[PDB]
């Protein structure tokens, strides 16, 4: 087995397919900071066959950049290529890497983060509906089994990190290459220091009751500290949420299984999300698949 070695994609060479001019790209306000990284509303000349000029987003480093977080961003771009496109998570545009900063060209979804989207119509429900929750449960269960099945753990799941599109398609972000997000880690994940896909399993599972709770904090009330982790080994789980029908919150608990072979699958949860949907919305959800990876 000297023979079969593991394929690493920051190692293949860059594909200048990609590659995108500068003069051909508008950079705009920002839209999120990160301790390291930044990323942008965007305008692209030519970018796209199907769209002349388009809005995207670009991730770029902060000023203040070492040349070791240089390279971080070009293994996040080697690692989206590799990846190949799904409907569900942002996409690569896009990227500038001859002659300047890198900028990465992401795909942009007018809503922003399902955080921001669920507490502005926490009024409007009852209007945002059930189902409007059931979709986006639906479509991150959807991506992550797309994640998986490229053996890519995203690691930090949750809804600041799920975006809502145009057409209200959720798409997930930063599953591309310390304080840790703590609500949302399966315990093997923060005392054996063990990630896997099974483990963003659970981190859906917390994902929901924030969909469901229509953005509430993880364990309110509950500081992280000795005690929160005493309760979390002891086997502590959250509530039903106020929302969340009797059928998800069984969906939760599948995902929250001390034993992590337990977990059901992303695959698995698809399957359950949708039996728990119009079937009118499978084929809606199948016709946009489609149309998608016709685009361009
Ligand atoms: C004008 C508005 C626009 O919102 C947005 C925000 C981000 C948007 C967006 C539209 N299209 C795309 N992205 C992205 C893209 C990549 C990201 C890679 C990493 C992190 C992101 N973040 C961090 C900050 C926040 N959670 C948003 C997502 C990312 N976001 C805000 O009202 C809608």
């Amino acid at each position: 087995g000297h023979e079969y070695i593991y394929v690493d994609p920051m190692q293949l060479p860059y594909d200048s397919r990609w590659e995108f001019p500068r003069d051909g790209l508008v950079l705009g306000r920002v839209l999120g900071s990160g301790a390291f990284g930044k990323v942008v509303e965007g305008t692209a000349y030519g970018l796209s066959r199907s769209q002349p000029v388009m809005k995207v987003a670009v991730k770029m480093l902060k000023p203040t950049a070492r040349s070791s977080e240089k390279q971080a961003l070009m293994s996040e771009l080697k690692i989206m290529t590799h990846l190949g496109p799904h409907l569900n998570i942002v996409n690569l545009l896009g990227a500038c890497t001859k002659s300047g900063p890198i900028y990465i060209i992401i795909e942009y979804c007018f809503y922003g983060d399902l955080v921001n989207y669920l507490h502005k119509n926490r009024d409007s429900f009852l209007g945002l509906t059930l189902l409007d929750l059931l979709s986006f449960t639906y479509q991150v269960a959807r991506g992550m089994e797309f994640l998986a099945s490229k053996n890519c753990v995203h690691r930090d799941l949750a809804a600041r990190n799920v975006l809502l599109a145009q057409g209200k398609i959720v798409k997930i972000c930063d599953f591309g290459l310390t304080f840790l997000p703590v609500k949302w880690m399966a315990p093997e994940s923060i005392f054996d220091n063990l990630y896997t896909t099974l483990s963003d399993v659970w981190s859906y599972g917390i994902l929901l009751w924030e969909i469901f709770s229509l953005g509430g904090t993880p364990y309110p009330g509950m500081m992280v500290d000795s005690t929160f982790y005493n309760k979390i080994k002891s086997g502590y789980r959250m509530a039903k949420p106020d929302h969340a029908t009797s059928e998800v919150y069984e969906i939760m608990v599948k995902c929250w299984n001390s034993e992590p072979e337990k977990r059901p699958s992303f695959y698995h949860l698809s399957e359950i999300v949708e039996n728990l949907l119009p079937g009118q919305y499978k084929k809606s959800y199948e016709k946009i698949h489609l149309d998608f990876l016709k685009s361009d």
